[PDB]
């Protein structure tokens, strides 16, 4: 039921397999763009997040995805499902914490890690920059609550940072997809996630994709990640602002795709 639940696609042809995992308010459509670049070489593996407007909302066990741990396990059962035992995974944010986590459950399956819009934590902690103080994203989740609409309208082009509207319009298409309380709920679960503490038990290689100003990830997070992953990590430097350079500037994002791709 799992595979076609959340509408998981295999596209492309080789037996290099590549997961595209997608981050809160869009679905797998946000990989379109890049999507040709990958499937001449890759065997190329995407899927929406439960939570994605995509998915039919039955199917979101408030009590299940109360933490990104039930994700993970949906990740790896659809891994499983598909009988792939190795793999290179793409997650932008939540699915960033989700690939993470996921390597550690499974180091063997995951030969390598890109990370795009990445943080092991959004909330800043004493010294440590996440973006976000607790009362301002309580300030959000209020916003979110009371009127998803004005929220989601307003919080659309700051998450896409440059002045592409395009990228705008869609962002918002999907954003207003998803049921609001099941938005709430997944951005909660986010913003009660800290990963800081287990980034050294990461083996894999890991790119992490940064932009040059990003709404929610601080440009000190990537050197931060660089610093504390248990693996060999490179940052990709992206000449562009925002936090979905993958609807925003989708070929700059692919040519560096192509190369941490190219060979794992």
């Amino acid at each position: 039921k799992l595979l076609q639940i959340l509408n998981v696609r295999v596209v492309g042809s080789g037996e290099r397999v590549v997961v595209l995992s997608h981050g809160f308010g869009t679905d797998q459509s946000a990989w379109s763009r890049v999507l040709p670049y990958l499937t001449r070489d890759h065997r190329v593996v995407l899927y929406d997040l439960v939570c994605a407007g995509s998915v039919n909302p039955d199917h979101f066990d408030f009590r299940r995805y109360d933490n990104l741990d039930a994700y993970v396990d949906d990740l790896l059962a659809i891994l499983d499902a598909l009988r792939i035992p190795r793999c290179a995974f793409v997650g932008h944010s939540v699915s960033a914490m989700i690939g993470i986590l996921a390597s550690i459950r499974r180091p063997d399956l995951f030969a390598k890690l890109v990370l795009i819009g990445a943080s092991p934590r959004f909330l800043n902690d004493s010294d440590y920059h996440g973006g976000f103080e607790l009362e301002e994203i309580q300030q959000v989740f209020d916003a979110m609550g009371a009127n998803y609409s004005a929220w989601a309208t307003g919080y659309a082009p700051l998450a896409v940072g440059a002045d592409v509207p395009a990228a705008v319009q869609e962002f918002s298409r999907t954003l207003f997809n998803m049921r609001p309380d099941i938005s709430l709920h997944v951005c909660q679960t986010v913003f009660k996630t800290d990963l800081r503490g287990v980034l050294g038990m990461v083996r894999a290689p890991c790119v992490v994709v940064q932009t040059t100003r990003d709404v929610s990830v601080p440009a000190s997070v990537a050197a931060y990640l660089k610093a504390h992953l248990g693996g060999r990590t490179t940052v990709e430097f992206l000449q562009t602002e925002g936090h979905l350079p993958h609807l925003s500037a989708p070929s700059l994002l692919a040519q560096v795709l192509r190369r941490a791709l190219a060979r794992y």
